[PDB]
């Protein structure tokens, strides 16, 4: 997160770390068993993070448990990122608590000018790299589908919204990969891509999870 602030510890409970040996992407408990994570971060051999906040140091609320099964999106493409969209179910479920929760899904698509929440481990520079071992966090805007694909012509689909500022400063960026975007309460966005980091007039590009509701709900019911 670039330009972001201190979540605190255990504010956002429902965020997970993904880690093969080092955290790599970021993911959301929707439920005890399951998280939500974006597809380029696939990777075997996850162990997933709850309750963290510094995550390097053991600071008491942490639950770690192995990734059972993972579920890469039936049409995600690798070369656009479209269905940028992964579940992860969890050896056992997790001990739900005030600093372990699930965020709900979304009943409908947020609108452009809603304020979202997004946070992450990720890289805090817009160049150079520095990654914290806190949680980041940023309020950001939704932006019209319109400002998205003019700054992103011909690579926006309708499984992707655009969020953050034109003017730059202010974005997610590497490592945040596959965390949330939560707006009014509910999962809404998965952090999927952008051009670099915090750049003027190149937001930032979520995976648009009102789309996937209906797949994710199926896939935990039989799974
Ligand atoms: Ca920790």
């Amino acid at each position: 997160i670039v330009g972001g602030y201190t979540c605190g510890a255990n504010t956002v409970p429902y965020q997970v770390s993904l880690n093969s040996g080092y955290h790599f992407c970021g993911g959301s408990l929707i439920n005890s068993q399951w998280v939500v994570s974006a597809a380029h971060c696939y990777k075997s051999g996850i162990q997933v993070r709850l309750g963290e906040d510094n995550i390097n140091v053991v600071e008491g609320n942490e639950q770690f448990i192995s990734a059972s099964k993972s579920i890469v999106h039936p049409s995600y493409n690798s070369n656009t990122l479209n269905n940028d969209i992964m579940l992860i179910k969890l050896k056992s479920a997790a001990s739900l608590n005030s600093r372990v929760a699930s965020i709900s899904l979304p009943t409908s698509c947020a609108s452009a000018g809603t304020q979202c929440l997004i946070s992450g481990w990720g890289n805090t520079k817009s160049s150079g790299t520095s990654y914290p071992d806190v949680l980041k966090c940023l309020k950001a805007p939704i932006l019209s589908d319109s400002s998205c694909k003019s700054a992103y012509p011909g690579q926006i689909t309708s499984n992707m919204f655009c969020a953050g500022y034109l003017e730059g400063g202010k974005d997610s960026c590497q490592g945040d990969s596959g965390g949330p975007v939560v707006c009014s309460g509910k999962l809404q966005g998965i952090v999927s891509w952008g051009s670099g980091c915090a750049q003027k007039n190149k937001p930032g590009v979520y995976t648009k999870v009102c789309n996937y509701v209906s797949w994710i709900k199926q896939t935990i019911a039989s799974n």
